[PDB]
């Protein structure tokens, strides 16, 4: 109803809400951010069934307390053009007045009534991340995770609580690739020993902008709660029964290569200038890459050589999807990388020499 | 047909040639580079009726002379991803082969007699240009030209040539806007007193990448050819009669006032996040902003302070196109502009207070 704020306090506030608005339609409440002033801060939300973030900013003064509502990319847009100086924030009827200094805006409120009630659950699991090991491993992985995917629980990324092990294991596949990583020692406070949650990409893109460390994670296995000191996230979890990976994965590897992530990166970004595919060779001091899949009379070829010499009969072939294996290179920490594999036509693994530690299983190309 | 050469003079090369290919289609000819190698330069133009680029680099080392074709798209994709050392082009029949290192492309020549011949022209007009002025006139100008105007010329940029007075006027409009200046003393070598080009934006835009000063420009009345060391280029012109531009602007004005171009710039922008069109009102001493199209219960005001007052009786208002007026003083090279009007219905003026110098005349929005 009446208040004063910081202006990179409200932009920032601002910034981050707009992913939760259909913006579109300014028309309906859908575009629309809810305020409500309370003691000495000004919460802001976006919400629906699906998604939604509440967060909070300090008020430099406070007036009158109440609520109202606004559109998002509006608001956005006024407070972005304004100087440092604190802004004026006050209600006169159904519309929000913001003034600073000579400059003076309106925009209309909504009936606050219609916007949807942030949700709240009754934890039946609960973490305290105090380290970057989970959004480490969310960055990593997201890459292989289809958003748009046709089957449900596969565009979203497993997380696995053993409480019994005190392990946290996250999955992601599209179903020619799978990363994974198991992070060891998380204090987890569950009403079970085991426990399965599939966050949506969606979700999983918007948590990477909004959180680091120092942050709780709660479910109740319908929604997932994240919060820290400024924010409130919600989403709605996917319901399927995800793939059981650790069948997946192979048992053992008949060959482990230890090689060179740079060498390897820039050989195969250099033969996927013309293919999408492409063949690998592996001999004892030598890896050679070529275009595989390129149009006829089109050639990339290159290679490297291992100094610390493989452990090679003659020479070992493999088909490889380029895209797929760089960004499994990608997720990788280390100067070097095990390629791990059975037969050419068998699903191969990459994973670091020796945050979190991404490892990806592939499927590998044919000739 | 055999060379090396410098990866970065080739890369750069490459990358200015990419604009003159249609791309979509790889198994056309228009898709290709031509090449020749003939004494210790390789040359590389890409062209079609149009539009066109000659361009050269010096081998490194030359072993054979000779002409070809590539794909210019696949040829830059394969160079970007070569390290800084020479690269061996080569060919091997009807195929050109790329080498570095241990690293090797192959890739389809087309016939070389397929490729349009680049144009020459006897030229009817002809400039040294040995400043920055005339590009610098060329970028101001270009936002007011629609490249996709169904009128065909309009959809270029004006230069009318006064050998007698030794003048280059340059000129843009959309019907809405006419943007324009007269470059003084320059040396034109000419057959007529009068005579004018018309570029399309297309050529201007691509001029603009290729060109800053000391290139000339020369015109047989159907093609301009512009040319520096490294670089030939060429353009169609467009045919018809260009508005009488010195007829559009009006004879004098009411009234002329001095203002600050970025408080003006900041008010507009403000303003224009609520509308397009604004509400200008001058007063003695303020400036008055208000968003005039904006949707019913929304809006946007602001005002600035003038200091040196303006000579007004009460208080002139004006409905102005936000992006136009930005723009307008976007043109400008000075900290501040002079407004100059007549009635609030009719044309008004902008252009710097007292190189390019560009003006721009604008028709006002109504109440
Ligand atoms: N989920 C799967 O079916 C699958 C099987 C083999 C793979 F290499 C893989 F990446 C995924
Ligand atoms: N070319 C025109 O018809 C024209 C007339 C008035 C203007 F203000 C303008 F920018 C253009």
């Amino acid at each position: 109803m009446k208040i004063s704020v910081s202006k990179n306090d409200l932009e920032n506030a601002l910034r981050y809400l707009q992913a939760f608005l259909d913006k579109k339609d300014a028309s309906s409440i859908a575009s629309h951010i809810h305020l409500e002033v309370i003691k000495e801060k000004l919460f802001l939300k976006a919400s629906d069934s699906d998604i939604g973030l509440k967060s909070y900013i300090f008020t430099q003064s406070s007036d009158k307390e109440g609520v109202g509502t606004i559109n998002g990319k509006k608001f956005l847009d006024i407070i972005s053009c304004l100087k440092d100086s604190n802004i004026i924030l006050e209600t006169k009827d159904d519309s929000l007045a913001i003034k600073q200094n000579k400059s003076s805006f309106k925009l209309p409120m909504f009936d606050a009534d219609e916007f949807p009630e942030f949700p709240v659950i009754d934890p039946k699991v609960s973490i305290e991340v105090n380290a970057p090991f989970l959004v480490d491993a969310f960055k990593k992985i997201a890459p292989v995770i289809e958003q748009t995917s046709h089957k449900r629980e596969l565009a979203g990324i497993l997380m696995q609580f053993d409480q019994k092990h005190q392990t946290l294991s996250v999955v992601g596949t599209d179903t020619k690739r799978l990363s994974y990583t198991q992070l060891e020692k998380i204090s987890i406070h569950s009403t079970e020993e085991d426990i399965s949650c599939i966050l949506p990409k969606r979700a999983l893109l918007e948590i990477l902008k909004l959180f680091y460390e120092n942050f709780s994670f709660k479910s109740d296995g319908m929604l997932a709660v994240i919060e820290n000191e400024m924010h409130t996230f919600f989403t709605k979890l996917i319901d399927g029964n995800y793939p059981d990976y650790q069948k997946i994965l192979p048992k053992e590897y008949i060959s482990s290569f230890t090689l060179g992530k740079e060498e390897f990166k820039e050989s195969i970004k250099l033969c996927s200038s013309l293919s999408s595919t492409i063949k690998l060779t592996l001999e004892k001091n030598n890896a050679l890459f070529e275009s595989l899949d390129s149009e006829h009379s089109e050639t990339a070829k290159t290679s490297v050589e291992i100094e610390k010499g493989l452990d090679i009969e003659k020479a070992f072939h493999l088909g490889v999807n380029a895209k797929f294996f760089l960004e499994a290179l990608n997720a990788l920490g280390t100067t070097q990388f095990v390629l791990r594999c059975n037969e050419p036509s068998s699903p191969f693994l990459i994973q670091e020499s020796l945050n979190a530690k991404i490892s990806t299983l592939m499927m590998p190309i044919t000739l």
